[PDB]
């Protein structure tokens, strides 16, 4: 049997992502009622880097799909460093039933996925966060029903995961994505252009502006997320001027639809890419979306688990 | 409607009594509670670590039927643009309550306020509320009633201990004195919240730097660690131990400095329940997270 | 009794046999043994990380229906705070075993003076027991029965590995050499005991620095780094005098030809091993790293039963 790894949203198709967003919803409701870890079995859970978010959100998934996370600081481990990786891979596969990792360059994930003989996932990197978009996929069906035909529009930096995975992920969900981002920020062409591919087959479609307030007119969904990333703090250049006008604010949310919601991937530095008021208010769906990183990632592991 | 559980005098004494009697039915029957079957998460947060804390807390979880997500201090400094109201919010919609060990009780206030499942003190630099709850929970199945009974502190009176052996103290009827030092006595408002608690239950507050008058007809003597000079005078020693009540009980709160704070001829005597002490943090911490568990 | 497990012959030839029976029992149905439901807890400490044993302490205990505690060697290190008796005495109060990784064996026996659970050495610097059980497993599943099997081991002839393959292979009457360079030889009470414990079983001990006659024959050849982290500054130069002794195509070739290669891991390719040996037909590392969750399981049932 092929083994399904999940580096990228892409990496599921339509009718795949379609599966695990379903299989979510399910989970939501009935949270112990699947249990293909149960031993326990192992899943790793490895982080170059912390999140509250991805911690808890694996640690308790795994636990209440009947498995056992074991939860490593790959600053401890020093992995990479002290064996091959192909070598931490290969006794990796004899320990755990799926590797679940938080790291840098894409890459890295890529080899590791290449040797090992079980399912690898993105937990986030550089370049990708798809967990974080299935979240925000299964919060927009909760509050609005069927994706496809949706508006959504992501202000900020338009190189950072959570833009090239709104693209990817959105689109496979039939939504149009619109990505508000100064020049100089905007989506990295191959990436782009994987979205627009995949768009076709969904009847979606990508949009990239430099105009946030047309971005942000007839929007059903408008999702920001901060503007900078640890990484990027010594990268040199002023990383607030371009991006002020892209602000999720007030003004800019009374453009979108009269029933839009607003998205964040966490943490948030209020009044920066987004003010408190909106962060705050009624369209605000930022903790039912963080909420779902449990439920959509225990989807997504039963779902690899099966094919795999 | 959530309860939290952030110094002592948090519990009624009502409500003090039944989170002991929990306790003692916990420690004979450890797995038949499981308000956390699932399993259901549990936070328990260190910004210092406490192994045994860890330990106690992260069994007894498991013991309940959950799972302890166990964070320590090394991601204390949170990342840049994380904030303690957020955390909470987010906290409260993976975990069914949240322990915390921190310094300040400014920030457990915080994170209680916002968080919408429990929160409890593992320990801060002003309390240790789960400790006096096991330091009670020790005292009563060796004595019995633990109305009426006299208990002393002896060594730093500013510290968590002597707070919370205050407020817990008072809040279930023991008549409570701590031997200090003059620049080591318990804070003014902790004291007044004490003597005005004491009132409810005929218990008292004392504070002495007479370290002979408190052992005196001490039917529990307890200290702990000082971090010199002025604290050697309270040394918890073979001599202090005689001037106290027969069948008196010693407590100590774990680490202890052996010569410094108390002698190895107290702590290895037969006085000594320091070890049941320790066993007993599992047992009334499982008893306190049932109890807040079930009220929220 | 309490019985521990802080060194290979701490179990005799028969209980030895004992544990590996059931490491091979528990292999085939992982989740058939369930002596820590509760669960019960076990203490897993680190004095000095390492993630390998994590995993597979951390995971075994849990297939047996338990809860591993695992405290990193970032917390305050056992001994600074407390006494280890008094430290001792309150894990005894928490967990129904405690694993422990540390340095000095003194550290070891006194905690196990007075603990009254078992206390299983994760690793140490002078032995590293859980893994000779996992080798052996692996040399069983591999070849059969391991009475009268010729096992070298290549490199640093004082280091945890040599004096762990010395005294738990000829527990196993397994005939063991060990091959390193002047200066790099086995502890003299560990060879001692190694001698007097083969006497028992039919087994032999070689100490030679000849790596040629070492492989010569030899059904089994294992190695492992040469430097540990204390190592690194000891002064020493740790490279010149260990090259004849790594385990190369040219080395293996020497050996029987149904050899097998075993390595603790991590490895150094390169150094004490190379690309050809470890990833070609005699290596069964990967096989050897698995069955350290198998063969503690074993270990910690034996243990908690007869305790
Ligand atoms: F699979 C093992 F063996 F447990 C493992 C896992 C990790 Br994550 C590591 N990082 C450096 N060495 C490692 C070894």
């Amino acid at each position: 049997s092929v083994i399904r790894h999940f580096l990228r949203d892409d990496d599921l198709s339509p009718a795949e992502q379609a599966e695990v967003l379903e299989l979510a919803a399910e989970l939501k409701k009935d949270p112990v009622s699947r249990r293909p870890l149960q031993g326990p079995r192992g899943v790793a859970v490895i982080f170059d880097k912390n999140s509250t978010r991805t911690r808890f959100s694996f640690e308790l998934g795994i636990a209440q799909l009947g498995g056992h996370a074991v939860v490593v600081d790959s600053g401890s481990t020093q992995l990479g460093r002290d064996e091959t990786l192909q070598d931490t891979a290969k006794v990796l596969s004899r320990y755990v039933d799926a590797i679940v990792w938080r790291t840098f360059g894409q890459e890295r994930l890529d080899a590791m996925a290449s040797v090992a003989t079980v399912p690898v996932i993105n937990a986030l990197s550089d370049e990708f966060h798809p967990c974080q978009v299935l979240a925000d996929l299964q919060t927009i069906a909760e509050r609005k029903g069927a994706l496809r035909g949706l508006r959504l529009s992501y202000f900020g930096d338009g190189a950072n995961n959570m833009a090239h995975s709104l693209l990817l992920g959105g689109v496979t969900a039939g939504i149009h994505v619109t990505v508000a981002a100064p020049e100089g920020f905007l989506p990295d062409p191959s990436v782009r252009a994987a979205a627009e591919r995949r768009a076709q087959d969904t009847g979606a479609s990508v949009t990239v502006t430099a105009d946030a307030h047309a971005a942000a007119a007839g929007a059903d969904v408008l999702v920001t997320d901060t503007w900078t990333s640890m990484g990027q703090e010594n990268d040199g250049l002023d990383r607030v001027k371009p991006f002020r006008p892209f602000q999720l604010n007030s003004r800019l949310l009374a453009l979108a639809d009269s029933d839009a919601i607003v998205l964040h991937c966490l943490p948030a530095h209020r009044g920066d890419e987004i003010t408190d008021a909106v962060m705050d208010g009624p369209a605000s769906a930022v903790w039912d979306e963080a909420e779902n990183r449990l439920h959509a990632q225990k989807a997504l592991l039963v779902w690899l688990l099966e094919r795999s």
